[PDB]
């Protein structure tokens, strides 16, 4: 029987067998007053202590969210949907600790992604028990509010100030600061990592003064706040908050009375109207996301990045070979997961309108011009592969590259990876390649489970990635020192070296997507 005394009460865990050893899991520890009633849309409030023994023995509720229902019965999409009840009462976190209890273990904190509209810490690809068993780090993950319940903004107004979900994450980092030592963790050796919206979150914690003292190092997988989907303007945030109020019959004159009105609606009416607060948005539109609130975020984050106003520490940043392909079947004409999605020039051009809705005619012609000068105009998948690269380069790879370049110019060590292994178990079609999100399971060491039908080469790749990530957390340096591995060089803005992750041979390359990112980073923002 394992019971830890925390600052707010006792908590009881459970033991798990992992690889012939033991991990102690504390699932579903609350870290905040449940944000219900007059607390909906406000910053997370601190936790009133309890005297009982909280049984932290099952994952808690996931936060309210709309569910991906685009492929019913399909594991490739449904494995990302929540696996616990949805509830506004969802401010809980999980803790995996090695057994026997470590003495002063490095802590890894996971922040899931999901477009800031979905996600939950209880997905099985986020299960922290392998990392605690194999690397003897402590793994923590938390649920944070998403969608309008997490990011509805009336900037200035504390009834709905924006960024509530980011403050949920922040209050969880504070909880680790105040409690993780009781579990054998080192509060001074805390690494944040996350993917997609989670990675963009991590990068915003690097800018936020209130998080400066809450973590040591940061890892950003396929995401950074300067991606074009990661930050909402104050103009959009207001236009979207008012649109939501109109659609719910809540639009008033006194802003505080709109919030009071929105507080009496049931989550489902809020959820069902979220989709339409944007007149013309991309697929999976980030309706409600981070804003410049003057609290978590003091200025436009591009300005903070450009002028060195962020935490000085090491970062590990990376992307996947085919970031864009997964999004093409959520609205691009001519695409399907169930055929090879060979599209025409006209279909390509229609796709640009789908994924660049507000953009001028000239703007979309400039995208076409730069991605359609063919090595071979007779190849039939030309337009299918160009559209994926367009979405991937614009939304993930080039912003991540630009974030790393700008961040390292202020002197800190940065390491950049390029993940290019397609999972042998991947259920999506082969034309999607090395998909967004399908490195996570390698990071969490799922292929270390020989029962799970991964190949041997994938077990070795996962083991190497898990060592590099852990060595980055512990020591600030993502090396595998014992197995004659390729040394991972620091990323510098002059040379721009990066490391490729694959099953065969790990390589040092330079200047990923150089031609494409000069287009997206220097030209396209003008249009
Ligand atoms: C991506 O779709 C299939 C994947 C397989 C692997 C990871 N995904 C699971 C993890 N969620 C994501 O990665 C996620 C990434 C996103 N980026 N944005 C901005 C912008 C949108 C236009 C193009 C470029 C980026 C919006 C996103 C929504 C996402 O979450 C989903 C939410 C509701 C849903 F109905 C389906 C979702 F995905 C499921
Ligand atoms: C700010 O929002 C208005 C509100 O229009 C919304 O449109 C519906 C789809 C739904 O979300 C409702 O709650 C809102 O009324 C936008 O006005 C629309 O603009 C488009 C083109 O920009 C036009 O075709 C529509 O006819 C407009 N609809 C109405 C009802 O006025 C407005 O454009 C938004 N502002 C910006 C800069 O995008
Ligand atoms: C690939 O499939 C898309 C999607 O079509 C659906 O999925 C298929 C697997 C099959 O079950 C179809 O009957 C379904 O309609 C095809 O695109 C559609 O093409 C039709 C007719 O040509 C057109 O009217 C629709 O609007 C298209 N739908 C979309 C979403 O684009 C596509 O043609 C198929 N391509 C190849 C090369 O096989
Ligand atoms: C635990 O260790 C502390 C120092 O941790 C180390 O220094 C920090 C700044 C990080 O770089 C981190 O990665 C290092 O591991 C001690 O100050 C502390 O007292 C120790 N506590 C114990 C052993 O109970
Ligand atoms: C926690 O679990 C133990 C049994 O393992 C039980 O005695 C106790 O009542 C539980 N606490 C609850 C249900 O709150
Ligand atoms: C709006 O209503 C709130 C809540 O009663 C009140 O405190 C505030 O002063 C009002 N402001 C205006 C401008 O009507
Ligand atoms: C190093 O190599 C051995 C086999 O030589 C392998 O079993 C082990 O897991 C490897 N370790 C890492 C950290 O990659
Ligand atoms: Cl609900
Ligand atoms: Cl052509
Ligand atoms: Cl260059």
């Amino acid at each position: 029987d394992i019971i830890i005394a925390t600052k707010n009460g006792k908590v009881r865990g459970m033991q798990l067998t992992v690889f012939g050893g033991t991990v102690t899991a504390f699932l579903g520890i609350p870290y905040a007053q449940p944000p219900l009633g007059r607390l909906r849309f406000k910053k997370p409030q601190s936790l009133t202590k309890w005297s009982d023994i909280w049984n932290a023995t099952k994952y808690a509720n996931s936060c309210c969210q709309n569910i991906d229902q685009s492929f019913p019965g399909f594991h490739g999409s449904e494995m990302w949907n929540p696996n616990t009840d949805l509830s506004e009462d969802c401010l809980y976190l999980n803790v995996w600790i090695p057994a026997p209890k470590p003495k002063n273990a490095t802590v890894l904190i996971w922040i899931y992604g999901g477009g800031f509209q979905t996600g939950t810490s209880s997905l099985h690809v986020y299960d922290g028990k392998f990392l605690a068993r194999v690397e003897r780090v402590i793994v923590v993950s938390m649920n944070y509010r998403v969608g309008a319940l997490g990011f509805l903004a009336l900037p200035g107004n504390p009834e709905a100030p924006g960024n509530m979900g980011l403050f949920d994450q922040q209050l969880a980092l504070q909880w680790v600061q105040k409690n993780i030592a009781a579990f054998g963790g080192n509060p001074k050796s805390v690494t944040l990592f996350g993917e997609s919206a989670g990675a963009a979150s991590v990068s915003l914690h690097l800018l936020s003064p209130g998080s400066h003292s809450l973590f040591t190092r940061a890892i950003l997988q396929s995401g950074s706040f300067n991606a074009p989907w990661a930050v909402t303007s104050l103009y959009e945030a207001r236009n979207r908050t008012l649109n939501l109020a109109k659609l719910t019959g809540c639009s008033r004159e006194n802003e505080t009375e709109i919030i009071k009105c929105l507080r009496n609606k049931d989550p489902q009416e809020i959820l069902l109207n979220e989709a339409f607060v944007v007149p013309y948005g991309t697929p999976l539109s980030v309706n409600f996301g981070p804003t410049v609130d003057g609290d978590f975020l003091t200025d436009m984050p591009d300005i903070l990045l450009e002028l060195g106003q962020f935490k000085k520490t090491q970062i590990l940043v990376g992307v996947n070979k085919d970031e864009g392909t997964a999004f093409l079947v959520y609205g691009a004409p001519g695409f399907s997961k169930d055929n090879n999605s060979i599209i025409t020039r006209k279909e390509f051009q229609e796709g640009l309108k789908i994924f660049f809705p507000g953009v001028s005619e000239f703007g979309k012609e400039s995208i076409l011009f730069h991605y359609t000068d063919w090595v071979d105009d007779q190849r039939p998948e030309n337009y299918r592969e160009a559209l994926g690269d367009v979405v991937g380069d614009y939304n993930f790879i080039c912003p991540a590259l630009e974030f790393t370049k700008k961040f390292s110019e202020w002197g800190n060590n940065a390491f950049f990876y390029y993940f290019e292994h397609r999972s042998s178990k991947l259920p999506w079609p082969e034309w999607m390649g090395v998909m967004h999100g399908y490195e996570i399971e390698f990071v969490f060491g799922l292929p270390l489970e020989r029962r799970d039908q991964y190949t041997k080469a994938e077990e070795i790749l996962s083991r190497s990635i898990v060592k590099r990530w852990a060595n980055f957390a512990k020591y600030g340096n993502p090396q595998e020192t014992q197995n004659q591995s390729t040394s991972w060089p620091v990323f510098k803005s002059t040379e721009q070296k990066y490391l490729t992750l694959n099953t065969e041979s790990t390589r040092i390359m330079t200047k990923l997507r150089a031609q494409q990112c000069r287009f997206w980073t220097s030209f396209f923002p003008k249009v």
